[PDB]
């Protein structure tokens, strides 16, 4: 019986000025009385850390009973008009009973430009 860890949705969106984007990680399956650890980390798409979004990483803990965890990523605003850009948040290193990654364990985040 295997706990799976995955993002609640595979795609998130925000405007450049949204300040931060919230992402939800689900735990489903197996024995929910176990504690589960999952690492997370941003990766550039066409949007770049230090420029369009803030580099973010960490470990999330699903304590017993917990099925939903929220993580936040900083979005950087500017006043230049350009195309919409995306980046990635990968999940990894799941630790418990067996727990592992499900689908999707990468979320893609599109920042929509709000200028012009
Ligand atoms: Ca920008
Ligand atoms: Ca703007
Ligand atoms: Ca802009
Ligand atoms: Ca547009």
């Amino acid at each position: 019986p295997v706990s799976k860890i995955f993002f609640e949705q595979g795609t998130y969106q925000c405007l450049e000025n949204c300040g931060t984007v919230a992402l939800t990680i689900i735990r489903r399956g197996g024995d929910l009385t176990n504690t589960v650890f999952v690492d997370f980390r941003t990766e550039d798409g066409t949007a770049n850390a230090g420029s369009d979004y803030e580099f973010t990483e960490g470990t999330v803990v699903f304590k017993p009973g917990e099925t939903q965890k929220e993580i936040r990523v900083g979005i950087i605003d500017d006043d230049i008009f350009e195309e919409d850009k995306n980046f990635l948040v990968h999940l990894s290193n799941v630790k418990v009973a067996l727990a592992c990654l499900g689908s999707p364990s990468t979320a893609t985040v599109t920042i929509f430009d709000d200028d012009h």
